[PDB]
Formats: structure tokens, C-alpha cells, sequence
């Protein structure tokens, strides 16, 4: 199967999932000097009062939280968006080491992380519908740098012993995911793709400029999952992040400066 390795990863997704080569593929480097400030872009609208978390997940490529969507309680609208977006799942990617691991650069400049917060049209009905639509998804992008812990991240890295393992899930209840929020909701965005298989090119990408600041000791607890399962040799889950793809003709706005 796909994965992040020498035999199965980014360079290989192609045979699988031809569009891995198409005209809007994620993640890309942000030119902050190509950006276009775009005076008609809106403010982002987060709406995350009432957002219901349910559960973490090691899928074996990375771990996700998941919310329930079944009723509008945290959503996503404004900006670049037509509509209203529901939150369904937040996700990372890491690196091995301090100086990588982020999907999105800027300017070239890798992070140690990056936050996606998922979120999906709701004209469409429900996430399976909506990642089939070419305006299907918002992804909320966030990076990590490694400095000062963050508090609202703790509770997140405390459970990942209960899922160190390919299909371990444990109740993830009460968890507020504006904690996870830097000061400023400034943004980059662009149309892309999903950043793993199947690669569908269903994305509406909003990256923050503002990092979060979390501590060495916070990412290094990522960095003790495992791709494997139970009862399989053990292969840490580090550098589960697809590199930059040719941006080809597409315009990155900003919202700001
Ligand atoms: N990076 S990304 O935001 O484009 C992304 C992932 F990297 C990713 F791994 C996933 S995945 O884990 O589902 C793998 C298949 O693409 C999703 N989709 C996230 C998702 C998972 C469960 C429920 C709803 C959304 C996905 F949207
Ligand atoms: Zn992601």
C-alpha cells in the first residue's frame, strides 16, 4: 500500500492515483512575494464554540481527531469560501527532526509540523459526498515551530500512548480545538488537493501565516507513534508529509499586508 518510505512514498503515489501529477496538487511553497493581497477576500469565519470532539485515531500514517458533524456545531465560512464549511476531523504531519515536517513552506522554510483542520461543504450533504467535488473541502492549515509548549496542544500528546499503534483509537471527548489557534487569523489561501491518496483535487487550502509555538518535548511525543501496528515491527511515524508540488498556474492570494 501507499505510504511515506523509499518503496511507497510521495514519488511512487502516481501509479496508484494518477492525478498525483495534476494541475492543482497540495501542498505547495508559498511565494510570499508572488502572493496577491486580495482586498475583496473576507475575514475567516472559525465557529468552534460548539464543536463536539469524539475520538483520536492512529490511522497508520498519521492521528486524527475526530468531531461530530452530524449537526451544524463548528463550522468554517468567509474568506475565500461560498457557504458553510463543517469541521470533521484535525490531523497533523511531522518531521523526524525539528527542521521538517510541514506539508506547506513559505518562502522555501519548512516547519517541525503542520495542523489541517477539516472541514466539508455542506451544499453536498456529508464528507464522502463532498471530497468527490472540485469545492468539496476547506482545510484549515496551521504550522508548528518548536519553542514554548502549547497548552491546548497537551492534551492531544498525553493520549498518544493509548494510540501508538496502526488502528488504536481511544475517546477523545471535551477537547476544544480553538486552543489550538494562533492570535492572528491573517491567511494565504489557494485551490489544491488532498495531500495523501487518493490525491482528489477536491481542496480549498487556507494556510495561517502565524505558527504555533509548541515544545520540543510536545512534537517529540509525535514522534513516538508508530506506522505499524500491534504486534508488527516497530517504524516510528515521523515524515508523514508530502513535499511541495509545481504550483503550474495557479495564484496564491493573501489576506492580508
Ligand atoms: N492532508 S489533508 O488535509 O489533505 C488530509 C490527510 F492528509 C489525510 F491523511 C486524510 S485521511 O487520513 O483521511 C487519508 C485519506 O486521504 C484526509 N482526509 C481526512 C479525513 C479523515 C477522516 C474523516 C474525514 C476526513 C485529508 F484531508
Ligand atoms: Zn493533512
Amino acid at each position: 500500500h501507499w505510504g511515506y518510505g523509499k518503496h511507497n512514498g510521495p514519488e511512487h503515489w502516481h501509479k496508484d492515483f494518477p492525478i498525483a501529477k495534476g494541475e492543482r496538487q497540495s501542498p505547495v511553497d508559498i511565494d510570499t512575494h508572488t502572493a496577491k493581497y486580495d482586498p475583496s477576500l473576507k475575514p475567516l469565519s472559525v465557529s468552534y464554540d460548539q464543536a463536539t470532539s469524539l475520538r483520536i485515531l492512529n490511522t497508520g500514517y498519521l492521528f486524527q481527531v475526530e468531531f461530530d458533524d452530524s449537526q451544524d456545531k463548528a463550522v468554517l465560512k468567509g474568506g475565500p469560501l461560498d457557504g458553510t464549511y463543517r469541521l470533521k476531523q484535525f490531523h497533523f504531519h511531522w518531521g523526524s527532526l525539528d527542521g521538517q515536517g510541514s506539508e506547506h513552506t513559505v518562502d522555501k522554510k519548512k516547519y517541525a509540523a503542520e495542523l489541517h483542520l477539516v472541514h466539508w461543504n455542506t451544499k453536498y450533504g456529508d464528507y464522502g459526498k463532498a471530497v468527490q467535488q472540485p469545492d468539496g473541502l476547506a482545510v484549515l492549515g496551521i504550522f508548528l515551530k518548536v519553542g514554548s509548549a502549547k497548552p491546548g496542544l497537551q492534551k492531544v500528546v498525553d493520549v498518544l500512548d493509548s494510540i501508538k499503534t496502526k488502528g488504536k483509537s481511544a475517546d477523545f471527548t471535551n477537547f476544544d480545538p480553538r486552543g489550538l489557534l494562533p492570535e492572528s487569523l491573517d491567511y494565504w489561501t489557494y485551490p489544491g488537493s488532498l495531500t495523501t491518496p487518493p490525491l482528489t483535487e477536491c481542496v480549498t487550502w487556507i494556510v495561517l501565516k502565524e505558527p504555533i509555538s509548541v515544545s520540543s518535548e510536545q512534537v517529540l511525543k509525535f514522534r513516538k507513534l508508530n506506522f505499524n501496528g500491534e504486534g508488527e515491527p516497530e517504524e516510528l511515524m515521523v515524515d508523514n508529509w508530502r513535499p511541495a508540488q509545481p504550483l503550474k498556474n495557479r495564484q496564491i492570494k493573501a489576506s492580508f499586508k
